[PDB]
C-alpha cells in the first residue's frame, strides 16, 4: 500500500532469508548489507525511484544464496517483483567460470530493470574490493574480478549514465576500457 | 530526496553502524534485523507514514549502542530525527537498573513520534522473547523483562490503537493488564 512499507516489506524480508550469511571481508560483515548498499546506489546515485527495481535490488540475492522460492518471492512482492529477482539469480548449480560466462553472456538481453540491479552490484562489489580484500583472495584475484566485471557492464551499457560513468572511471584505474 | 531514497539512507546507516553488532539470540542474529523490524512493524501493523518516525525507528539504536554522534545524526537526517533518536537512546553510563526506571518515568513525556518508536520497539521484543529465550536467560528474567515492558508501556497509552491492542494482548497471556 506505502511505499515505505514497500520498501521496509523487502528489506525485512531479506535481512530475514540472510540473516546467517555474512561478507568475505575480514570482519565477516552481516549480508545484509550488501543488498541495503545495492538499493542505495540506485536511489542516491542512480536517481531510480521505481519501488519493484529498488525491492529487486533488496532481494537480488535471496533465491540465489538462501531459502527462497520464486512463488515466495512472488507472494510477498507480485510477478513484477519476481520476473526481476529471476534475472538476476546466477544458476548455482554451475561451476564458477560458467556462472561468469553466463552473467556476460546474459548481459545484453535483460530487461531495463534487471540492467539497473546487475549495475549497481557490480559497483557496490568493485568499489567493496577497492575498500577491502575478501579473506583468501589474492590481488591477481581482484584483478581477475575487475576483468570479467568489464565483460559484463559492456553488456550492460546504456542504461544508466550515472553508474555507467562511476563503473568506467573505476576500470580505468585499473587499466580496463568499457 | 525521494522517500525511497530516505529510507534507504537509514537502513544503510544503521547497517553500517550496526556491523559489528549482534542479537542476543543463540544464532546471534545481525542486530541490523531488529532496526529493520521495528520500522516494519510501524508501516505494516500501526499504519505509520511518516518518514521522519521511519527514520528514528530504523536508528532508534544507533547513538546508543555504536559509534555514532547527535551531531553526526542531525547532519544525515536533520534536526527532526535527531530529536526523535535522543528521546528513544537510553542512558548506557547508568547501571541498568536506573535504565529500566528512567524509561518508566520518561515514557509519558514523550512525543507522539517517540511513543510509536518505544511502542514498536518494545512489541518486537516481547514477540522475540516468546519465540526465543535470550542466551544466558532464566524464565524469570524474561517474565521480568515483561513486568518492566509493561509499565513502560503504560505510559505510552493514547498512541496507537493497532500497537497498544497488541501489545495488550501479549501483557494478558502472562498476566499482566495494560
Ligand atoms: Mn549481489
Ligand atoms: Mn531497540
Amino acid at each position: 500500500g506505502s511505499e515505505a512499507a514497500q520498501l521496509l516489506e523487502a528489506a525485512d524480508f531479506a535481512a530475514r532469508k540472510h540473516r546467517q550469511q555474512r561478507r568475505k571481508d575480514p570482519e565477516g560483515t552481516p549480508y545484509i548489507n550488501h543488498p541495503i548498499g545495492v538499493a542505495r546506489i540506485l536511489t542516491h546515485e542512480a536517481g531510480i525511484t521505481d519501488i519493484v527495481v529498488l525491492q529487486a535490488a533488496l532481494l537480488h540475492d535471496t533465491v540465489e544464496d538462501t531459502d527462497t522460492t520464486l512463488d515466495e518471492v512472488e507472494l510477498h512482492f507480485g510477478a513484477q517483483v519476481r520476473r526481476l529477482v529471476e534475472e538476476v539469480t546466477d544458476d548455482k548449480t554451475l561451476p564458477k567460470l560458467e556462472r561468469k560466462r553466463l552473467q556476460v553472456e546474459q548481459a545484453p538481453h535483460s530487461s531495463p530493470g534487471a540492467k539497473l540491479v546487475k549495475l549497481a552490484d557490480k559497483l557496490y562489489n568493485l568499489r567493496d574490493l577497492n575498500r577491502c580484500t575478501p579473506e583468501g583472495w589474492s590481488e591477481h584475484r581482484v584483478q581477475e574480478y575487475f576483468e570479467w566485471a568489464a565483460q559484463v557492464v559492456k553488456g550492460l551499457q546504456g542504461t544508466n549514465r550515472q553508474l555507467e560513468e562511476a563503473l568506467k572511471h573505476l576500470f580505468k584505474q585499473r587499466g580496463l576500457t568499457i
